């Protein structure tokens, strides 16, 4: 079987939830072929306190002893600059994730984004402390006047001006447009990094999920199991993300947005929960695209190199120095992922064949 | 004003199924304020023979005597121009309805819209007998990658060329573009009727549903109840359909497309059935749209006159010359339409209030 060494792999957008769900999915981070995981904080309630995030990281480290965990705060009106500084100095967090209110699950009441000026004290303190501003780029939907009607298809593109203002008001702050879905957003990321030579110049990057390199609007319309925010869009949008994923540019790297929901949460007739679960076969999904694209020698940077560089992951904090190795062994995706009790999750592309699997090799 | 005499109301797109479902639904045609209802032909199996269409027509009449029924054939390959003449002369069918294969419910027995040519002998006979060609304007999806992509959002615009073909080759065959959903579809019907004013001149018309005058993509994104085919598109498309509804022009009239499924066919995690139920409150729905647009002087034309003028409904067939009186009593839409036995339906706008009601009054 043909194999590739990938080193310390990166998933900079992981949802892992609480409770018995968190105990089922957290070990599957390693099973997906991921050594370093950036944990998003949209919990119930959102993680806004310094106590919470210290307790939470140890819960994950008890669950996954070999996986590196970069934590984050939920951007709320609760946070104050001192809390940013004390948490950053204790290595409690690595960034703060911003949720526009009413545009995804666990996000209300979060922030108003045709604004952001209210949180400039926080961005001041994050900029000083080298933290990362993760943005769920989506303007909340307003349909009437005065301005343009905003819907699930232009919500990401309508947000882009606000991302441009933030990069100008805080040029030295690290910002990420999380999970890109539209070609207009891709063009904006390239344009912001127009002059950039070598990766350490990148201050504004974009992450790309596994499922948005596969899905279009047709795959989720009438299929709540492919429903997520931001919505998978037109075929030309998908072509852009796939082109961007294989491009080998240092401002696009992997972030699954693996968001587990029990199957009863997805089989509603109103109010379907949003989020696709890709944790269990994370890198095997991505290697499938790159093989299909005949660009495998760029995969090493998309799932490992470009992300460590951006988040400045030093060897010292990494929980284990084992490498993730793909090997071309064909496997079939289960119908369900389940704890054998109350929680059963439907995996992305369930019942399909993948060319690669993942094992782990120590360092010598 | 409160109380408006509507006369003989027209719903030129009604789904009633069979079995225990039909016994809950066909009484609600009357309940919704509809006296004349066109019945669609997609059953298990599709309605294609004179035996079934007449026995269907007869079971309908035992379950709702006062309702006038206009019946239809499924456009299947098991059809002959002989079968057209032997059903048109024996006053059994008012038209034949074209289903593209795979796009919607029970459409697996449908047709391939990239080549209508095999059915040209059928449309030749349908033109001879002054029958109505009901078209579900939607090309089936083509991921392709070579030729242009066809998806659920642009499938209606893709069908519009094929319709301007059918109108050139059968210039006297009465054709309807069923449930319009896009501004491209509306502009085309305006362009086809460049020079008509009143009213029997229209041979290519377009029917508009209740829910498509309400819904945008945001309303069915994570709400399977509001998922139907063709899908509800963008706010610029809804504005076009509303402007064309309170238009007062003869080529737009009412066709609810009330398609009922048992709620368990909606609360699926994949493969959710398509179709919204609106038969129980069909006329009060449209009444609220025509009220909120300050164009109630056009409700009678949209929901009665133009539909009668196109199908040329004669006095000699209407099952009950009772009049639909729309009176302004507030009513609340139930959570669940129920039969006390097995079948449970979720109605359109379930829970919401309506500004109007409708009762029945005989002519005297
Ligand atoms: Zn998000
Ligand atoms: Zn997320
Ligand atoms: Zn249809
Ligand atoms: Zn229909």
């Amino acid at each position: 079987v043909q194999e590739i060494d990938l080193g310390l792999t990166c998933d900079m957008h992981v949802h892992v939830r609480e409770g018995a769900m968190c105990e089922l999915v957290t070990p599957k981070i390693r099973d997906g072929g991921v050594s370093i995981a950036y944990i998003m904080p949209n919990l119930q309630p959102p993680i806004t306190t310094l106590d919470r995030v210290i307790e939470y990281k140890k819960t994950l480290q008890k669950l996954a002893p070999k996986t590196t965990f970069l934590m984050s705060f939920y951007l709320s009106k609760d946070l104050t600059p001192d809390l940013i500084h004390e948490a950053a100095q204790q290595h409690a967090i690595r960034g703060v994730k911003c949720y526009p209110a009413g545009v995804t699950t666990n996000s209300a009441a979060g922030v108003d984004p045709n604004d952001f000026s209210a949180f400039y004290p926080i961005f001041k303190a994050m900029q000083e402390e080298n933290l990362v501003l993760n943005l769920h780029g989506e303007k909340p939907s307003v349909h009437d006047g005065d301005k343009e009607p905003i819907h699930v298809l232009n919500a990401e593109e309508a947000f882009l001006p606000a991302l441009k203002k933030l990069h100008n008001d805080f040029p030295n702050l690290k910002i990420i447009l999380e999970h890109c879905t539209s070609e207009s957003a891709i063009k904006t990321i390239e344009d912001i990094n127009k002059n950039v030579k070598k990766a350490t110049d990148v201050k504004v990057a974009a992450t790309l999920t596994a499922h948005h390199l596969f899905l279009t609007i047709d795959d989720w319309a009438g299929n709540p199991v492919n429903f997520c925010k931001p919505v998978a869009k037109l075929p030309n949008d998908k072509k852009a993300l796939v082109k961007a994923a294989v491009s080998g540019k240092p401002y696009f790297f992997f972030g699954s947005d693996s968001a587990p929901h029990p199957v009863q949460n997805k089989a509603n007739y109103e109010g379907v929960c949003a989020g696709v679960y890709s944790q269990s076969f994370a890198i095997p999904y991505i290697a499938q695209v790159f093989e299909e694209q005949n660009a495998l020698e760029n995969l090493k940077g998309f799932v490992s190199d470009f992300g460590i560089s951006f988040y400045e992951v030093k060897d010292s904090e990494v929980a284990s120095s084992d490498k993730a190795i793909l090997f071309k062994k064909e496997q079939v995706i289960p119908q369900v992922i389940s704890d054998g009790k109350d929680i059963s999750i439907i995996p992305f592309k369930a019942g399909d064949k993948l060319s690669w699997s993942v094992r782990w090799e120590p360092r010598l």
